[PDB]
């Protein structure tokens, strides 16, 4: 079953991005199935809701009491080094929030890190629904 481990936030860094302090080490995770448009965008420079899925994500982890990462069933770190996880503030999971308030898209899934998958979907279907930020 998954299960909440402790975190310390050191610094939000992108809307999808957000380096925190686990088991004592400084770590770099990656938000778990969500894709938030980019400040810090490789190729294209700052997108369309770049700054305020950036925003939301720092204001969501800064106010918040209790920071809880949540690995999920596959591998725990990609390619570059970063934590996958779905990251949760007092309770509230940040990548569903972010997909709620469409500011954030869910991102082509991988098994077998896709335990929160349909959790997502129908976030997004609602904000679609509501026409919000990337859907309006």
């Amino acid at each position: 079953k998954l299960h909440k481990e402790p975190a310390t936030l050191i610094k939000a860094i992108d809307g999808d991005t957000v380096k925190l302090m686990y088991k004592g080490q400084p770590m770099t995770f990656r938000l778990l199935l969500v894709d938030t448009p980019e400040t810090k965008h490789p190729k294209k420079g700052v997108e369309k809701y770049g700054p305020e899925a950036s925003a939301f994500t720092k204001k969501m982890v800064e106010n918040a009491k209790k920071i809880e990462v949540e690995f999920d069933k596959g591998q725990r770190t990609d390619k570059y080094g970063r934590g996958l996880a779905y990251i949760y503030a007092d309770g509230k999971m940040v990548n569903e929030a972010l997909v709620r308030q469409g500011l954030a898209k869910v991102a082509y899934v991988y098994a077998p890190n896709n335990t929160h998958e349909q959790h997502l979907r129908k976030s997004e279907a609602q904000a679609k629904k509501e026409k919000l930020n990337i859907w309006s």
